[PDB]
């Protein structure tokens, strides 16, 4: 059952925690025998700008230079930079992916984003035909380890920022939902500038010990693809009669698919129903 | 009533709608007499990426090096990179920033993120003290010019993708509604790819005539910041009160504050309650 883990990481310190987060990680899934492939992005000095580098050889169209096509196409055609191959390597072998990083600005690293707008390219990544769970890779899990500098109630429904529910959605529904992964419960670690030395510690074994059986854990709920008209005729809606039915729902489904109702609880923190 | 904005652009490409997009502002507010400043990141080879570059001179504690005290450190010392002044000077004399960007992985792009990640720093930016309607920037607005791939109805309640305003909510609230800004409605332009060339012209005419106008318009509606709590005492929660009295409401506040009830509605895509 276990084997292929990959492991990103988009931090600059090796004194941070969040490097720290990354050893543990390594560590434990090394002892129960895995594989560990890791991208310290930061380390590489791995390049997030997207740009026209990214293909080699003939541009096709080098007038009206449109990036979405252009390298989908040098990836069929297996012209694309050789920085970006080395991850889709790591990427088809991984059968975990974990990404360590500290919330910044409600997202994602720049860093970080920069390897998903580069790397995850279209006809590999993902196909308006092959979407959500329906995605290439469906049969690789992934989960979110957070490191955030504001305090835990911040984040609750009656805290200043909001529901983190809502933050989390656009960055595990919307990227690797998309994709096809299955998406297992995030790590969320609050206010670590706070958090004492005892608890710190006490974070890293619960990590370490949770990952003694990540492989076995229930994905987090989203919206199957089967409520829907996935053509460009319908408009890729919820079918009629699904919006019939769900019409005797109190509850929506997912936080995207609030559908105007209330929002089921942490369908973006907890995975259960 | 009129007189600077700044223009940010994350496009690498000159012919892209949002480089026309770009122009057509730049060419829209001119006229009206404004003073137009341009921060076209791709062109300025701008650098995305947060390292310990950004500082001038000694670094305090280069030990446990940690990037958030560094930073509004050397802000107040004046030891901040050069390029990063650059654009403060810029934002300082702004009184509208508009951002023009193509949504990328239901976000914002790597080089533009790594532009707010690096710019908005502690301090100048932002406060503990002044945050959202306290923030520095209340005096000045905002609003983002995006520019999607899919389409309209992807986006809409029933759509593959989710909820647009759940999208949104991140940048708004999480970035510009943090610092201060007045954040104005979105101008979405959904897949350019299919719209024909006819509707492309109306769609930049439409643009430049609601520029002669942007000052005049009201902004989205965030949770007031009266609300809550602002303190590492109370954890900055919704008043008791506030709470109290919002038992007897139907309707959340905000997408961030759905407060477990059904969301307002466009509450992130039109000004207006
Ligand atoms: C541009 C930017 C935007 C940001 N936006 C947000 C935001 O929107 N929301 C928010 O909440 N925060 C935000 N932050 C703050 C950020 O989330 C925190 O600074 C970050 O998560 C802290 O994690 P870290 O791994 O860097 O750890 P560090 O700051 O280094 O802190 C780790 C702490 O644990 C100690 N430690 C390190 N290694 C170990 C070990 N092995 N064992 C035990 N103890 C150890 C360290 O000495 C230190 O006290 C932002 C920061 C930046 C720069
Ligand atoms: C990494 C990555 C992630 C992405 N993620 C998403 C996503 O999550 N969701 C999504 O919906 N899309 C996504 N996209 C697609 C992206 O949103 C679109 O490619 C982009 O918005 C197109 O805008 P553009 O300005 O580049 O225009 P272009 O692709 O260049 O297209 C502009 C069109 O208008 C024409 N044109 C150009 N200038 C003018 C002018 N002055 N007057 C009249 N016509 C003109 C052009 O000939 C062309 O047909 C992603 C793309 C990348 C590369």
């Amino acid at each position: 059952a276990a084997r292929r883990a990959l492991i990103v990481l988009a931090h600059s310190e090796k004194t941070s925690f969040n490097y720290a987060m990354k050893e543990a990680a390594v560590e434990a899934l090394k002892k129960r025998g895995w594989e560990v492939l890791e991208s310290d992005l930061y380390a590489m000095n791995f390049n997030p700008i997207i740009s026209r580098n990214d293909i080699t050889g003939e541009l096709k169209d080098s007038k009206n230079f449109q990036y979405p096509s252009e390298s989908s196409l040098a990836y069929k055609e297996g012209r694309l930079s050789p920085d970006i191959v080395a991850e889709h390597k790591k990427l088809e072998a991984a059968d975990l992916v974990i990404f360590q990083f500290p919330l910044q600005w409600f997202g994602v690293p720049a860093i970080l984003k920069g390897w998903f707008e580069r790397v995850l390219v279209a006809g590999f990544a993902y196909t308006y035909a092959a979407m959500y769970d329906n995605g290439p890779f469906q049969n690789k899990k992934t989960l979110l380890s957070i490191t955030t500098g504001g305090s835990g109630s911040m984040y609750s429904l009656q805290g200043v920022h909001g529901d983190m529910n809502v933050i989390l959605w656009p960055i595990q529904s919307g990227i690797l939902r998309f994709c096809g992964f299955q998406v297992l419960e995030p790590q969320l670690v609050y206010s670590i500038g706070h958090t004492p030395p005892d608890a710190r510690m006490q974070i890293l074994e619960g990590w370490k010990k949770r990952l003694e059986t990540v492989w076995e854990e229930t994905p987090l709920y989203f919206a199957p693809s089967s409520l829907f008209d996935l053509n460009f005729q319908a408009g890729f809606l919820l079918m009629k009669e699904v919006q019939e039915e769900q019409k005797k729902n109190k509850f929506g489904l997912s936080v995207g698919h609030h559908l105007g109702k209330s929002i089921p609880a942490d369908n973006q923190i907890k995975a259960r129903k």
